[PDB]
């Protein structure tokens, strides 16, 4: 159907005390019940988790989890798979009861960045309350975008939309030098991909990250949710990324702001909605149409 | 096209004095013309009958009948049957005249509850008006939704997911105890099924009832009407099996209730409507939001 | 203008422990900053109080307090007061203070029930969150309505509606015997007045309580929010009063709870709007079109 | 205020099973409780009844009762009798009672027309369920609209709109011949009134009728509503009096027929309303756009 | 209330047949009943006639006729003609019977333009359908425009709004010298009053005529409908004053066409709508956007 | 009817190059013409100018300009001046040309703060059309507000309010030792006042500044607006008074910014309209919900 939306994220940490700092005090997202080794499980909605941080000697990306409708979705995303020759496993009966999903399959890109493709997943049914009192839009656009590394771009691409069916939305070139090229190059490519009306949930730098992470957005529902957001990340001495601007593609509103893992996260509104069958597929070249001003980390 | 909704239900019953009357003066419900034995036929809208009440010494489920488009829509129902091994029975002369169906197929599923699978009814064009002034909710959503009793829920799934072509809508899981296993158990699986926009208009509990029915929801407009019955059923002294509330799955706002046959109706409004090119199949923690003791009965 | 809606209910407690954990708990309000010790400021809103409770030797009211837009609103109340008589008091500098009011009056009614007449108030600007997800229905609405005890009906209708300007939006007949008088010889009546669209504000019952009050109402903006307070209620053992039902008069989906004061909470949705240029004061004949059983039970 | 709407009419007969049958299964209505033996309540909606039918020597319209809004609102109604000095009774205790209205006045238009206005009426609340599944068109309209005869229609165009304040709202010509006058010299007129947005309540013909009334307009929400009342008033034999058309002045899609009483009802929908704010009265030149043959036929 | 609207416009012409041909065949009026022979009625909606053309020796003014809600909006404006001294007669019975309205007083401005003031217009009900498939824009707007001509522009200031109460809705300079003044010293003012929504219902420029009329407007409903006309008028030859534009004071869409009377009528669309509690009467500097080239062209 | 809106701000400069550069470029208004040598005309919308820049030695304010839609609301204004004795001089006939207005009155504030009262003004037609995409928000809200200085606060209470007409909208404390005064006794009041739906045309801060004036705001149709202006102004090194935020009490989405002449602009989108019938004066107790750090920053 097929891959449909991003489900979780699956990060591993040095520092579980400033991530629960940061995910309750600055993002406003809801602790969830345990909750293993611990183990911290943060909520945005009506999944029993959407950022799972586990303690480990490394900040990195563990996985990146995608939802699909049902069985046979699944299955067209095992059909492709195996039509590619991509290695693939079943989740164990333990990895099912801990991502609490019927089915899923784990295996990587060739960059490898890992990913588990589920469906079925519980739900927890009582309201999930932000003490700031935003609500994240999530839903049909599911969980945010990450925005990953990857080592080559045409690969990427190749494996996002040929094998997975992916949709390519958008693309902005990269001079050659900031991805090591002689300034003589082939620009490289920063791709925009989607699975659902969320102008993108996937995107693949060409850089190389600590964390495999460039940054991950989460969207809250209004202007003033991102700017309360702003204020409680300054008074808390979060480091800043980026200024308040709106993009160019995907028309988010939005700053970027530094996590205990190193990578951004983007907070976000306003973002913009895509049909496949009216959507043309361009270039941009520029971010932002006004903000965003990435200088402000040094 | 395929099956498109539930149709009608046929009873059989012990007492058919207090099904009239429950039916007249609780449901608020009209009676339909002859009505052979008698036999009650129970209206909500134009319809011939939705509820056929027919005397015999047992209060239980005889049949339920799904309506399709047109011909070629159950000659699809035919031909999954057929590939399935399913054996099945055209109506007789004097079936079709009863049900006043143009065509109709009879047969169970495995365990085995009895359908009717039929098009081109009959409708009756006076207006239907409840006393009570409310109107149910049928058209595109039908009749109402029924949950019955399974043997086993994965042979249920089988049969109306993969044979017939419900669509998986919500599943909900019981601890192994409550179907008699060891509570070492698998949990067993209470599993909802969609064939138009109504969330479920099918469900299976694998749990035995005497009747073979768990509950038949029918859905008025208005909480208003929800709540006027519910006075009318305190009034006349019909047993409660839960208290208002609302559920997680469908939305709806309901309270359910005994009748003279010995199974439960929710009577309800506000039902969720469900697009299949957007919904998530996924599993559900609980039953209701808030309301919904069934406690109640003891 | 005249008053204009419903500002704040100061109580009088036994116990403050339970009205903060019901206060808190059942009617997921917010603690406000930063009451007198040990008094509790309950919030809805941007008000810095919409439901004040003071430790005391009784659970009773001690005063509506009452909206006006601005200073010229107020003086419209002085003005109709001195036409009548009725004595009131300018607020001190510590009561202004204290309530955070620019101007504020203060009177009682024939029955003795004290008023507070009031503009200019302080609002505080953090968003008010409630650990329930529900939002209060104010704004123009105010903080809710309140039902009275009185000792005289007729004179309550002069004071409310002449003297002070609510309009009468219903009226419900009490038999003559239950208020202490023959079988033969007039009822007594239940009168509903309001300020503002809310269908009532304000409504008077001439029957004795402990507290000086029948009921408050607090209303909330959909069906599930009350479905979920009625649960956190059952889970406390709150005693019920009155099972969810429908109004008759202002079509509030709402059910009756006793509070730690033993008066009724009224806690609804759906509650109807008036416009005075073609509302019809009329006799209702039931209080409910379905639901809402007393039996359960107080009073 | 003022009047606001036609409240009731209360009509004598001569055949009261007639009118039960009729007003149960023709005109769908309900039957109301618990009337004097054996008069008739006829309901449409929450009023106590709409159309009351009691027992007598004619088939005549006793009274047409005309709501307020409030006390205020009656009693700009007795400022403006007293002003002419026209002659009006306060009700008695009974009549209060009898017709569930908090205070009425009686009085006659000089033509002998009797007038009852009141405020404070009771409602009742549980659901009217026409059997056919028709509602009716109330609310701030009101009960519906009364044509009744008049003796000169310059009185009583003083009297309605100059003491009364309804608004004249339409105005139609009547050969000077067929009232009984020459062939040159002037024509009489057909007024019609409103006092809400229901394009009229209220209109006088200065023509004879045995009833006092020459028609009563009730109005439900949709055609198929009318269509299907035509069709059980042609199975019950009910006289026609005008085939289903639209009126000019109303845009009322309605037929008439002959009541028990032998005066018409028109039963109609899409009544259009009018705001007296930019409303011009006009002179209508027809009676309909289409249909409304009155050759089928009475009068 | 006031006037509320032009109701009529009654002119006198030298040639019958051409206006006839023109009422018909370019503005695709249609023809009223039964005029006196052999005057001419065109008819825009249900009014008995709006531009009604007599037999005479010049091509003229005649009257503006404008309506009132009702009597008492009549007598309104008595009130303000008796307060200035300005004189009126009562219509006749002719007069009446003639123009089939109710009521109607005449006068003239001080530049000896004639007005007819009037209540209770006589209606037509059968559809009036242009053969050329437009509609009017009248309702509350009425009937259109008419821009006249003044001697001083202070004096019908004055009358206009001062004693008929007009309100001034835009004004657009004129050179002194073009008015027959110096070079230094005062400009000359063209004014644009409205009665209703419509921006303008009436102008008046300080520049002689030969007929008393600058311009009518007439507007139907879509730009579709004046580009078909504008192609009739081309077509038959009719003379072109200006070209297709839009006006910045009430964003018409419209051209200008002499008439046989040798006068303009302008022909547009989508006319602005002003609501009197927000308006700011202000000056306006060009007369069009774009287009209205009256260089093609006169006067 | 009264003062409607603000019109126009008259400022003295010190540096004529810089704030038509800044005009220009950063706020992205657009020149009028043609100004007196070299004073500077800046265009938002219709309005010849709404903020006019002349040669001087102070960067400080001239005048505040203030439209009333007519005749008739300049004389209440005229009237209002009278009954409180305060001096106004009519304006001079190269005043009138010189501000493209009617009439004009002229006068002074108890602060001395001067005011020109008008109606009647000219517009430009031809579309104003920013180089960077914006429209302003204008209209019957006016060109924006101005934070001027104040002596004593409730001097100028009263004179805005009782003298002048406009109402209180919010009103927000000034600790006692931030105005010179000592630690007990009175706070200064920030007062904002309107005149029309927009929260604010005017309000005043008891606070000494060399110019006359705290801010002006002016209002962009979209958040887009107001980012790209900040982005042009962070690029023409343009120094930050405030970083963009939301108000609480206009719910303004804004930043401020120095201008050529010292005070701030701010710069702004979605402010909140007012409705009088409804609107309850109150006391905010912050400037933002979030943002609108000032420390960046002046002053
Ligand atoms: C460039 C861009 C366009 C659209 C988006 O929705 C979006 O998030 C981005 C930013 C992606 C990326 C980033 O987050 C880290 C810093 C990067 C490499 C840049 O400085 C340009 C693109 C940036
Ligand atoms: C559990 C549930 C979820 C969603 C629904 O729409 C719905 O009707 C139900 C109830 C189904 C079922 C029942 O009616 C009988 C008592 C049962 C077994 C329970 O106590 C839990 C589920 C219940
Ligand atoms: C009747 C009624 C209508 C609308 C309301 O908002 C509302 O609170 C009521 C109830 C009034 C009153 C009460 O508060 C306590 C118990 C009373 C006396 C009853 O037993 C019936 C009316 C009730
Ligand atoms: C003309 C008319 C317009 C609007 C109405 O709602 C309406 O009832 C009428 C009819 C008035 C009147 C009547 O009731 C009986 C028969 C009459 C005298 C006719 O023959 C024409 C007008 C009729
Ligand atoms: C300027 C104007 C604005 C709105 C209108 O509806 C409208 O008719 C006009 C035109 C007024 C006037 C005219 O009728 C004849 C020729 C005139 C004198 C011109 O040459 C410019 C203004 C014109
Ligand atoms: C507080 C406020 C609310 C709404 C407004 O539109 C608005 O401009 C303000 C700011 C008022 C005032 C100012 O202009 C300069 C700096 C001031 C004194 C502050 O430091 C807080 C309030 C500010
Ligand atoms: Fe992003
Ligand atoms: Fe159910
Ligand atoms: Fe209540
Ligand atoms: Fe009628
Ligand atoms: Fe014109
Ligand atoms: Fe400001």
């Amino acid at each position: 159907m097929s891959i449909r939306s991003l489900g979780y994220l699956r990060i591993e940490a040095t520092d579980m005390a400033a991530w629960r700092e940061y995910g309750l005090k600055v993002l406003g997202m809801v602790e969830g019940k345990g909750a293993p080794e611990g183990a911290l499980y943060l909520r945005m909605d009506d999944f029993p988790a959407r950022l799972v941080v586990v303690p480990g000697e490394h900040d990195r990306l563990l996985e990146a989890g995608w939802e699909c409708a049902n069985a046979e979705g699944l299955q067209e995303i095992r059909n492709r798979l195996d039509l590619e020759g991509t290695p693939y496993k079943e989740a164990t009966a333990a990895e099912l009861a801990d991502r609490r999903v019927d089915e899923m399959i784990r295996f990587a890109d060739p960059s490898g960045n890992c990913l588990e493709v589920f469906h079925g997943t519980a739900l927890e049914h009582r309201r999930v309350v932000s003490p700031y009192g935003h609500r994240f839009v999530t839903g049909e656009q599911g969980m945010g975008h990450v925005v990953l590394s990857t080592r080559d771009d045409a690969e990427a691409l190749h494996f996002y939309r040929d094998v997975l069916g992916f949709r390519l939305r958008d693309s902005m070139r990269l001079p050659p030098q900031m991805v090591g090229r002689p300034a003589d190059g082939p620009p490289a490519w920063l791709r925009f991909f989607g699975c659902n009306p969320r102008h993108h949930s996937l995107a693949f730098l060409p850089m190389p990250t600590s964390s495999g992470i460039v940054h991950l957005m989460v969207e809250v529902e209004q202007a003033d949710d991102v700017g309360l957001c702003l204020d409680r990340a300054l008074r808390r001495k979060v480091p800043m990324s980026a200024t308040l601007g709106r993009h160019v593609n995907d028309l988010m509103l939005s700053f970027y702001m530094k996590t205990p893992g190193g990578f951004d996260i983007e907070f976000g509104c306003e973002g913009r909605q895509v049909d496949d069958r009216d959507w043309i597929a361009r270039e941009s070249t520029a971010v932002s149409l006004w903000g965003h001003d990435f200088t402000v980390g040094a």
